[PDB]
């Protein structure tokens, strides 16, 4: 295994089980299968924007499941995890921690764009 869709959604559902133990809300989690729809579905949504990271969908009849490859190195875990997690949050009217809301923007920024060192136009 590299990087499975049920390690990425049990990333975030940790995550979620937290903040809304935290809350006394004590709403429950999805279970992994439902929240891999979740993340299957919010990776459909970034195909449109801001574009496609090589997510590996399920195609046709299949359902995605928790043991399927994500199709995603391992580096990109906490980024994608993140932005779960912020979906997750949001169904349930729950502000993320400063915290999760730093690691969250953080890792997506470094996830979506690059930063290049190069020698100025003037001494090209
Ligand atoms: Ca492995
Ligand atoms: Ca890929
Ligand atoms: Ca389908
Ligand atoms: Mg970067």
């Amino acid at each position: 295994t590299v990087l499975t869709k049920g390690e990425i959604v049990l990333f975030a559902l940790r995550k979620f089980a937290i903040a809304s133990n935290a809350s006394l809300t004590d709403v429950e989690p999805q279970s992994i299968e439902d929240g891999v729809n979740d993340l299957e579905d919010m990776m459909s949504e970034w195909m449109i924007n801001p574009g496609d990271i090589g997510y590996a969908f399920a195609t046709g009849d299949e359902q995605p499941l928790p043991d399927d490859e994500s199709g995603l190195p391992r580096k990109y875990k906490h980024a994608v995890g993140y932005q779960l997690l912020l979906r997750m949050l949001s169904d349930y009217s729950l502000e993320p921690t400063p915290q999760v809301l730093s690691n969250a923007q953080r890792s997506y920024d470094a996830l979506m764009t690059d930063t290049l060192v190069v020698p100025s136009m003037r001494l090209e």
